């Protein structure tokens, strides 16, 4: 049976959804180098992904290694509220949001902590997050990444690389690459095979 449609709530664009979600910028200093995760490079949009991963969202690294259990949900959350999805398949569990309705079945959808839009057929596993791990900011920074090969840095996504920020305007960097706990590196392995799963980009993220 599919997940019945959101009671309420306003529909975005990608460029807006990102824009009304939470986003700790304070992570990124101008004229400094920081360590951060590529979190996805999309070669499409041209824009890149980084995101700190810091012990401060602990919370959200437990629910994506499936180490606390949640209400699973049948009812979807409103436009642009945050809750968890389930991709059964790679056994990871992250954050997500609906910004819109799709005209021909389903729904648009963005994964707050990876960077992705991703179309959501409404069949998918879903839960409520608890409060607090709701209310944490997105991991997931735009950046602009400059000086660099952007098709040969999509092979280093989900790894730990250094930037220079250039600049930071509050929503999105400006940021050069450079050329961690030993959980840390086990979790991004996980999320890892979630992102290289062959039938990602066909499917999204299938159900049970």
């Amino acid at each position: 049976r599919f997940l019945l449609p959101p009671k309420g709530g306003t529909e975005t664009t990608r460029r807006d959804i990102y824009n009304q979600i939470l986003k700790d910028m304070a992570a990124f200093p101008e004229n400094t180098i920081v360590t951060a995760v590529l979190a996805s490079v999309d070669v499409t949009d041209n824009c890149a992904y980084v995101a700190k991963w810091d012990e401060s969202s602990d919370r959200i690294k437990k629910v994506l290694q499936r180490q606390l259990p949640l209400q699973e949900l049948d009812q979807l959350p409103d436009y642009g509220d945050i809750f968890a999805v389930l991709d059964s398949i790679n056994n990871i569990i992250t954050r997500i949001t609906i910004n819109s309705s799709s005209a021909g079945g389903g729904y648009d959808a963005y994964l707050i902590d990876f960077g992705e839009h991703i179309h959501f057929d409404g069949n998918e596993t879903i839960f409520k997050l608890p409060d607090d791990i709701k209310r944490l900011p997105a991991q997931a920074i735009r950046c602009d990444l400059i000086n660099c090969d952007i098709a040969n840095m999509h092979c280093f996504v989900n790894t730990y690389i250094k930037i220079r920020v250039h600049e930071n305007n509050n929503s999105t960097l400006v940021a050069e690459p450079v050329i961690i706990t030993e959980d840390d590196m086990a979790m991004l392995n996980e999320i890892d095979e979630s992102t290289s799963d062959p039938l990602k980009a066909v499917l999204g993220f299938r159900p049970k």
